[PDB]
């Protein structure tokens, strides 16, 4: 086998976390998630204040840090970014932040892309994203798209805002993924459309083991 990069994509993928990362817990590839990708490019932007406005600069600069991941001992993916292991600074909702506002730079998506490319240069690595249509497909040998509809995602959302200590409503929800969904769905920029030769499986209200397995096979089989 020696190794192999699994790349899955969707609207939304309700099994792509569990899904890539049972994968690689037996397979032994190498975890990637867009988001921490962008964590890593956002985090230095702050560090040393290379707002969007820097696009250039920021550019040149995202390309030389050598960005990567690893498990820490405690089982926790942390993110390297220019030779330092940073997994705690790494937030969500901050980095979230001002990793929309910069992953907004066109430059900057680009060379971006090139170190996803630099993780699975060795091969052997499971990636989900949702910017993973025309970029790092192409060159991963194992390719899934996990579809789910609005209504069954909106819902686990919910429960999820109400199990947390809150009490979302899900019209709420279900309206703002109408928003967000089309808007996703009505652009040009990064068009899913299903990969080259992105396998197509949908998974509504499906048990999540059963996903697991339908992607193994397709990847026991093939090799």
């Amino acid at each position: 086998m020696k190794t192999i990069q699994i790349a899955i994509d969707g609207p939304a993928s309700s099994g792509k976390s569990t899904v890539a990362k049972i994968i690689a817990k037996d397979f032994g590839f190498t975890y990637l998630d867009t988001g921490a990708m962008y964590r890593a490019a956002t985090y230095m932007a702050l560090k040393n204040q290379l707002g969007v406005e820097e696009v250039e600069a920021l550019l040149a600069l995202l390309d030389q840090h050598p960005i990567s991941f690893g498990r820490s001992e405690t089982g926790d993916q942390l993110v390297f970014v220019g030779d330092v292991d940073i997994t705690h600074p790494i937030r969500e909702n901050e980095v979230t932040n001002h990793v929309s506002a910069i992953a907004a730079i066109p430059e900057v998506r680009e060379k971006l892309v090139s170190l996803q490319q630099e993780i699975a240069q060795q091969g052997g690595i499971v990636m989900d994203g949702r910017d993973i249509g025309t970029v790092v497909l192409p060159q991963a040998e194992l390719k899934i798209f996990l579809v789910a509809s609005v209504d069954e995602r909106a819902e686990r959302r919910y429960k999820e805002n109400i199990a947390k200590g809150i009490e979302t409503d899900l019209e709420t929800l279900k309206k703002e993924i109408a928003a967000r969904d089309y808007k996703d769905s009505h652009r040009e920029t990064s068009p899913l459309k299903q990969a080259e030769d992105a396998v197509y499986l949908d998974t509504t209200g499906l048990n999540i083991q059963e996903v697991v397995e339908k992607i193994k096979a397709e990847a026991e089989k093939r090799m």
